[PDB]
DNA sequence: GTCGG
DNA sequence: GCTGATGCGCA
DNA sequence: CCGACGGCGCATCAGC
Protein backbone atom coordinates (compact mmCIF):
# COMPACT_ATOMS: atom_id res chain seq x y z
CA UNK A 1 0.00 0.00 0.00
CA UNK A 2 1.63 2.88 1.43
CA UNK A 3 5.93 2.73 -0.24
CA UNK A 4 4.81 -0.50 -2.42
CA UNK A 5 7.00 0.84 -5.21
CA UNK A 6 9.93 0.24 -2.46
CA UNK A 7 9.28 -2.99 -1.06
CA UNK A 8 8.45 -4.86 -4.40
CA UNK A 9 12.25 -2.88 -5.10
CA UNK A 10 13.88 -4.12 -2.10
CA UNK A 11 11.75 -7.87 -2.88
CA UNK A 12 13.01 -7.78 -5.87
CA UNK A 13 16.72 -7.54 -5.21
CA UNK A 14 16.37 -9.87 -2.23
CA UNK A 15 15.29 -12.37 -4.18
CA UNK A 16 17.82 -11.73 -6.98
CA UNK A 17 20.67 -11.97 -4.06
CA UNK A 18 19.42 -15.26 -2.78
CA UNK A 19 19.05 -16.79 -6.40
CA UNK A 20 21.61 -15.77 -8.38
CA UNK A 21 24.05 -14.01 -6.39
CA UNK A 22 23.57 -17.25 -3.69
CA UNK A 23 23.92 -14.72 -0.79
CA UNK A 24 21.66 -15.50 2.01
CA UNK A 25 22.66 -12.71 4.71
CA UNK A 26 21.93 -10.25 1.50
CA UNK A 27 18.31 -11.83 1.09
CA UNK A 28 17.77 -11.32 4.38
CA UNK A 29 19.16 -7.72 4.79
CA UNK A 30 17.21 -6.80 1.82
CA UNK A 31 13.39 -8.65 3.38
CA UNK A 32 14.50 -6.83 6.74
CA UNK A 33 14.54 -3.68 5.21
CA UNK A 34 11.18 -4.54 2.92
CA UNK A 35 9.16 -5.56 5.89
CA UNK A 36 10.38 -2.63 8.32
CA UNK A 37 9.22 -0.21 5.47
CA UNK A 38 5.78 -1.97 4.97
CA UNK A 39 5.04 -0.97 8.17
CA UNK A 40 6.26 2.39 8.25
CA UNK A 41 2.32 5.01 8.59
CA UNK A 42 4.43 7.31 6.10
CA UNK A 43 4.68 7.52 2.63
CA UNK A 44 8.72 7.82 2.79
CA UNK A 45 10.22 11.27 0.78
CA UNK A 46 13.94 10.34 0.82
CA UNK A 47 16.57 7.86 1.74
CA UNK A 48 17.54 9.77 4.68
CA UNK A 49 13.90 9.63 6.44
CA UNK A 50 14.06 5.74 5.55
CA UNK A 51 17.42 5.47 7.21
CA UNK A 52 16.06 5.56 10.30
CA UNK A 53 14.42 2.72 10.05
CA UNK A 54 16.35 -0.61 11.76
CA UNK A 55 17.62 -2.49 8.97
CA UNK A 56 17.29 0.91 6.78
CA UNK A 57 21.17 1.36 5.75
CA UNK A 58 23.28 3.51 3.25
CA UNK A 59 23.38 1.39 0.69
CA UNK A 60 19.16 1.37 0.58
CA UNK A 61 19.31 4.59 1.38
CA UNK A 62 20.84 5.84 -1.90
CA UNK A 63 18.56 3.12 -3.76
CA UNK A 64 15.53 4.83 -2.06
CA UNK A 65 16.63 8.11 -3.51
CA UNK A 66 17.14 6.71 -6.96
CA UNK A 67 13.71 5.73 -7.37
CA UNK A 68 12.00 7.72 -5.40
CA UNK A 69 13.86 10.62 -8.27
CA UNK A 70 13.48 8.22 -11.37
CA UNK A 71 10.77 5.54 -10.48
CA UNK A 72 13.17 3.02 -10.87
CA UNK A 73 16.48 1.23 -10.13
CA UNK A 74 19.38 0.99 -13.02
CA UNK A 75 20.95 -2.20 -11.14
CA UNK A 76 17.09 -3.88 -11.35
CA UNK A 77 16.92 -2.74 -15.14
CA UNK A 78 20.17 -4.20 -15.76
CA UNK A 79 19.46 -7.15 -13.69
CA UNK A 80 15.96 -7.82 -15.40
CA UNK A 81 17.65 -7.45 -19.11
CA UNK A 82 20.21 -10.10 -18.29
CA UNK A 83 18.95 -13.34 -19.74
CA UNK A 84 20.41 -15.94 -17.34
CA UNK A 85 19.88 -13.94 -14.33
CA UNK A 86 16.03 -13.51 -14.56
CA UNK A 87 15.94 -17.46 -15.67
CA UNK A 88 17.88 -18.57 -13.03
CA UNK A 89 15.44 -16.44 -10.64
CA UNK A 90 12.73 -17.34 -12.26
CA UNK A 91 13.37 -21.62 -12.21
CA UNK A 92 13.65 -21.04 -8.18
CA UNK A 93 9.86 -20.58 -8.79
CA UNK A 94 9.34 -24.15 -8.54
CA UNK A 95 9.26 -26.20 -5.84
CA UNK A 96 13.02 -28.58 -4.98
CA UNK A 97 14.26 -25.96 -7.38
CA UNK A 98 16.83 -23.73 -5.61
CA UNK A 99 19.62 -21.66 -6.62
CA UNK A 100 22.37 -24.09 -7.40
CA UNK A 101 20.14 -26.33 -9.47
CA UNK A 102 18.16 -23.33 -11.16
CA UNK A 103 22.13 -21.99 -12.17
CA UNK A 104 23.16 -25.66 -13.65
CA UNK A 105 19.66 -26.00 -15.54
CA UNK A 106 20.28 -22.78 -17.26
CA UNK A 107 23.75 -23.28 -17.82
CA UNK A 108 22.85 -26.29 -20.24
CA UNK A 109 19.78 -24.00 -21.71
CA UNK A 110 16.95 -24.94 -19.40
CA UNK A 111 15.47 -21.78 -18.80
CA UNK A 112 11.87 -22.01 -19.08
CA UNK A 113 9.07 -24.33 -17.44
CA UNK A 114 8.60 -26.25 -21.31
CA UNK A 115 12.31 -26.67 -21.43
CA UNK A 116 11.96 -28.53 -18.07
CA UNK A 117 8.82 -30.38 -19.43
CA UNK A 118 11.15 -31.99 -21.75
CA UNK A 119 14.16 -32.40 -19.86
CA UNK A 120 11.91 -34.24 -16.92
CA UNK A 121 14.53 -37.33 -16.69
CA UNK A 122 17.10 -34.29 -15.45
CA UNK A 123 14.69 -33.37 -12.66
CA UNK A 124 14.51 -35.70 -9.48
CA UNK A 125 11.05 -36.55 -7.66
CA UNK A 126 10.59 -33.28 -5.72
CA UNK A 127 11.11 -30.89 -8.90
CA UNK A 128 8.67 -33.15 -10.96
CA UNK A 129 5.85 -32.53 -8.26
CA UNK A 130 7.27 -28.98 -8.19
CA UNK A 131 6.97 -28.53 -11.82
CA UNK A 132 3.57 -30.58 -11.95
CA UNK A 133 1.88 -28.54 -9.28
CA UNK A 134 3.65 -25.16 -10.49
CA UNK A 135 0.80 -22.77 -10.73
CA UNK A 136 -1.33 -24.68 -7.20
CA UNK A 137 1.82 -24.39 -5.38
CA UNK A 138 1.60 -20.44 -6.02
CA UNK A 139 -2.20 -20.35 -4.69
CA UNK A 140 -2.70 -18.73 -1.25
CA UNK A 141 -5.08 -20.66 0.50
CA UNK A 142 -8.42 -19.16 1.80
CA UNK A 143 -9.47 -19.56 5.46
CA UNK A 144 -13.00 -21.53 4.52
CA UNK A 145 -11.05 -24.10 2.56
CA UNK A 146 -8.33 -24.63 5.52
CA UNK A 147 -10.89 -25.08 7.62
CA UNK A 148 -12.26 -27.92 5.29
CA UNK A 149 -8.71 -29.45 5.39
CA UNK A 150 -8.38 -29.11 9.13
CA UNK A 151 -11.74 -31.24 9.62
CA UNK A 152 -10.34 -34.09 7.36
CA UNK A 153 -6.82 -34.29 8.79
CA UNK A 154 -8.07 -34.02 12.60
CA UNK A 155 -10.96 -36.69 11.95
CA UNK A 156 -8.93 -38.74 10.18
CA UNK A 157 -6.07 -38.46 12.88
CA UNK A 158 -8.52 -39.25 14.97
CA UNK A 159 -9.77 -42.86 12.96
CA UNK A 160 -6.15 -43.91 13.58
CA UNK A 161 -6.24 -43.52 17.21
CA UNK A 162 -8.12 -41.82 20.02
CA UNK A 163 -4.96 -40.75 21.59
CA UNK A 164 -3.36 -38.39 18.82
CA UNK A 165 -3.00 -34.76 19.54
CA UNK A 166 -3.26 -32.82 15.75
CA UNK A 167 -2.86 -29.01 15.85
CA UNK A 168 -2.70 -26.72 12.72
CA UNK A 169 -0.55 -24.26 13.62
CA UNK A 170 0.85 -21.20 11.75
CA UNK A 171 -1.06 -18.07 10.77
CA UNK A 172 -4.36 -19.54 10.08
CA UNK A 173 -4.33 -20.28 13.95
CA UNK A 174 -3.73 -16.94 14.62
CA UNK A 175 -7.38 -16.19 12.42
CA UNK A 176 -5.77 -15.99 9.35
CA UNK A 177 -8.31 -15.33 6.26
CA UNK A 178 -5.78 -17.00 3.68
CA UNK A 179 -2.73 -19.44 4.49
CA UNK A 180 -0.11 -20.19 2.24
CA UNK A 181 0.15 -23.89 3.17
CA UNK A 182 -0.82 -26.06 6.18
CA UNK A 183 1.48 -27.34 8.95
CA UNK A 184 0.40 -29.82 11.02
CA UNK A 185 2.04 -30.37 14.19
CA UNK A 186 1.22 -34.31 15.39
CA UNK A 187 1.87 -36.14 19.00
CA UNK A 188 0.98 -39.03 21.33
CA UNK A 189 1.26 -40.04 24.57
CA UNK A 190 3.60 -43.13 23.36
CA UNK A 191 6.19 -40.59 22.11
CA UNK A 192 8.21 -38.95 24.65
CA UNK A 193 12.26 -37.74 24.28
CA UNK A 194 12.89 -40.41 26.89
CA UNK A 195 11.81 -43.58 24.35
CA UNK A 196 9.37 -44.58 21.45
CA UNK A 197 7.20 -46.97 22.95
CA UNK A 198 5.41 -47.36 19.38
CA UNK A 199 7.30 -47.55 15.63
CA UNK A 200 5.06 -45.60 12.79
CA UNK A 201 3.29 -43.13 14.32
CA UNK A 202 3.72 -40.71 11.66
CA UNK A 203 3.64 -43.44 8.96
CA UNK A 204 0.10 -44.46 10.17
CA UNK A 205 -1.12 -41.05 9.96
CA UNK A 206 -0.03 -40.15 6.51
CA UNK A 207 -1.12 -43.66 5.17
CA UNK A 208 -4.75 -43.01 6.49
CA UNK A 209 -4.83 -39.95 4.85
CA UNK A 210 -3.51 -41.65 1.39
CA UNK A 211 -6.70 -44.07 1.93
CA UNK A 212 -8.89 -41.47 1.92
CA UNK A 213 -7.11 -40.19 -0.92
CA UNK A 214 -6.78 -36.23 1.20
CA UNK A 215 -2.80 -36.42 0.33
CA UNK A 216 -1.73 -37.34 -3.38
CA UNK A 217 1.85 -36.59 -3.65
CA UNK A 218 4.99 -37.14 -1.01
CA UNK A 219 8.07 -34.66 -1.25
CA UNK A 220 9.86 -36.34 1.64
CA UNK A 221 9.25 -38.60 4.69
CA UNK A 222 10.96 -39.94 7.38
CA UNK A 223 10.47 -40.67 11.11
CA UNK A 224 9.43 -37.32 12.50
CA UNK A 225 8.41 -35.38 9.62
CA UNK A 226 6.16 -35.67 6.40
CA UNK A 227 6.11 -32.99 3.56
CA UNK A 228 3.90 -33.40 0.55
CA UNK A 229 0.77 -32.27 -1.39
CA UNK A 230 -2.90 -32.82 -0.70
CA UNK A 231 -6.08 -31.89 -2.41
CA UNK A 232 -9.76 -31.28 -0.92
CA UNK A 233 -12.33 -33.58 -2.52
CA UNK A 234 -14.58 -31.63 -5.05
CA UNK A 235 -18.63 -32.20 -6.67
CA UNK A 236 -18.63 -33.97 -10.29
CA UNK A 237 -20.49 -30.64 -10.82
CA UNK A 238 -17.93 -28.15 -9.84
CA UNK A 239 -14.36 -27.59 -10.25
CA UNK A 240 -11.90 -29.12 -8.98
CA UNK A 241 -9.69 -27.25 -5.52
CA UNK A 242 -6.16 -26.92 -6.42
CA UNK A 243 -3.50 -29.06 -5.08
CA UNK A 244 -2.10 -27.68 -1.71
CA UNK A 245 1.18 -28.51 -0.27
CA UNK A 246 0.91 -30.25 3.35
CA UNK A 247 3.64 -30.88 6.02
CA UNK A 248 3.00 -33.34 8.97
CA UNK A 249 5.19 -32.94 11.46
CA UNK A 250 6.21 -35.50 15.23
CA UNK A 251 6.43 -34.28 17.97
CA UNK A 252 7.74 -35.69 21.19
CA UNK A 253 4.41 -35.33 23.80
CA UNK A 254 6.99 -33.65 26.77
CA UNK A 255 7.77 -30.67 23.90
CA UNK A 256 4.32 -30.72 22.00
CA UNK A 257 3.29 -27.31 23.25
CA UNK A 258 6.76 -25.63 22.92
CA UNK A 259 6.05 -26.60 19.36
CA UNK A 260 2.89 -25.65 19.32
CA UNK A 261 3.48 -21.56 20.48
CA UNK A 262 6.79 -21.79 18.08
CA UNK A 263 5.30 -23.19 15.19
CA UNK A 264 2.25 -20.62 15.65
CA UNK A 265 3.98 -17.65 15.75
CA UNK A 266 4.82 -14.65 14.79
CA UNK A 267 8.38 -14.30 14.38
CA UNK A 268 7.61 -11.02 15.84
CA UNK A 269 5.83 -12.44 19.11
CA UNK A 270 8.16 -15.48 19.06
CA UNK A 271 10.84 -12.96 18.99
CA UNK A 272 9.57 -10.71 21.56
CA UNK A 273 8.57 -13.26 23.91
CA UNK A 274 12.19 -15.06 23.82
CA UNK A 275 13.50 -11.73 24.96
CA UNK A 276 11.01 -11.10 28.24
CA UNK A 277 12.10 -14.80 29.05
CA UNK A 278 15.32 -14.05 29.16
CA UNK A 279 14.81 -11.76 31.80
CA UNK A 280 12.79 -13.54 34.30
CA UNK A 281 15.23 -15.51 33.49
CA UNK A 282 14.43 -18.78 31.28
CA UNK A 283 15.41 -19.96 28.33
CA UNK A 284 12.72 -21.04 25.39
CA UNK A 285 13.42 -22.43 22.17
CA UNK A 286 11.44 -24.60 19.67
CA UNK A 287 11.55 -27.34 22.02
CA UNK A 288 12.10 -26.60 25.92
CA UNK A 289 11.59 -24.22 28.50
CA UNK A 290 14.52 -23.88 30.74
CA UNK A 291 15.67 -21.84 33.74
CA UNK A 292 18.95 -19.87 33.99
CA UNK A 293 21.04 -20.24 36.51
CA UNK A 294 23.25 -17.20 38.04
CA UNK A 295 25.78 -17.87 35.93
CA UNK A 296 23.84 -17.98 32.34
CA UNK A 297 23.49 -21.74 32.26
CA UNK A 298 20.26 -23.21 31.21
CA UNK A 299 19.22 -26.12 33.70
CA UNK A 300 16.84 -29.34 32.80
CA UNK A 301 13.32 -28.59 30.62
CA UNK A 302 10.39 -27.56 32.97
CA UNK A 303 7.36 -29.75 32.62
CA UNK A 304 5.03 -28.13 29.88
CA UNK A 305 1.49 -29.34 29.80
CA UNK A 306 -0.30 -26.44 27.88
CA UNK A 307 0.97 -23.29 26.17
CA UNK A 308 -0.42 -21.30 28.94
CA UNK A 309 2.13 -23.09 31.12
CA UNK A 310 4.85 -21.30 29.37
CA UNK A 311 3.41 -18.14 29.77
CA UNK A 312 2.71 -18.79 33.62
CA UNK A 313 6.54 -19.36 34.04
CA UNK A 314 7.94 -15.97 32.89
CA UNK A 315 4.87 -14.19 34.43
CA UNK A 316 3.47 -12.95 31.09
CA UNK A 317 -0.65 -12.51 31.04
CA UNK A 318 -1.76 -15.49 28.22
CA UNK A 319 -2.55 -14.07 25.07
CA UNK A 320 -4.84 -16.07 22.48
CA UNK A 321 -3.21 -16.88 19.44
CA UNK A 322 -5.15 -13.83 17.48
CA UNK A 323 -3.27 -11.72 19.82
CA UNK A 324 0.20 -12.67 18.76
CA UNK A 325 0.49 -10.17 15.69
C1' DG B 1 23.64 -5.12 3.42
C1' DT B 2 23.20 -3.92 8.17
C1' DC B 3 24.26 -4.36 12.59
C1' DG B 4 26.48 -4.59 17.28
C1' DG B 5 30.56 -6.02 19.98
C1' DG C 1 27.94 -50.37 0.53
C1' DC C 2 29.45 -46.67 4.11
C1' DT C 3 29.77 -41.89 6.00
C1' DG C 4 29.55 -36.96 5.94
C1' DA C 5 28.43 -32.82 2.88
C1' DT C 6 25.31 -30.19 0.42
C1' DG C 7 20.74 -28.57 -1.39
C1' DC C 8 16.35 -27.74 -0.32
C1' DG C 9 12.42 -25.84 2.01
C1' DC C 10 11.11 -24.64 6.10
C1' DA C 11 9.48 -20.58 12.19
C1' DC D 1 36.88 -3.22 11.84
C1' DC D 2 35.11 -7.76 11.57
C1' DG D 3 32.13 -11.85 11.99
C1' DA D 4 27.08 -12.79 12.68
C1' DC D 5 23.16 -13.14 10.52
C1' DG D 6 17.63 -19.80 12.29
C1' DG D 7 19.13 -24.25 12.01
C1' DC D 8 17.02 -28.79 11.12
C1' DG D 9 14.81 -33.31 8.73
C1' DC D 10 15.12 -35.59 4.61
C1' DA D 11 16.94 -36.64 -0.28
C1' DT D 12 20.72 -36.94 -2.84
C1' DC D 13 25.50 -36.45 -4.11
C1' DA D 14 30.61 -36.87 -3.37
C1' DG D 15 34.16 -39.33 -2.00
C1' DC D 16 35.83 -43.33 -0.51
CL1 LIG E 1 25.33 -13.32 2.03
CL1 LIG F 1 16.30 -28.03 24.09
NA1 LIG G 1 18.88 2.23 9.85
NA1 LIG H 1 12.46 -23.39 -5.52
NA1 LIG I 1 23.02 -8.83 15.42
NA1 LIG J 1 28.31 -42.44 -6.00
Amino acid sequence: TLNGGITDMLTELANFEKNVSQAIHKYNAYRKAASVIAKYPHKIKSGAEAKKLPGVGTKIAEKIDEFLATGKLRKLEKIRQDDTSSSINFLTRVSGIGPSAARKFVDEGIKTLEDLRKNEDKLNHHQRIGLKYFGDFEKRIPREEMLQMQDIVLNEVKKVDSEYIATVCGSFRRGAESSGDMDVLLTHPSFTSESTKQPKLLHQVVEQLQKVHFITDTLSKGETKFMGVCQLPSKNDEKEYPHRRIDIRLIPKDQYYCGVLYFTGSDIFNKNMRAHALEKGFTINEYTIRPLGVTGVAGEPLPVDSEKDIFDYIQWKYREPKDRS
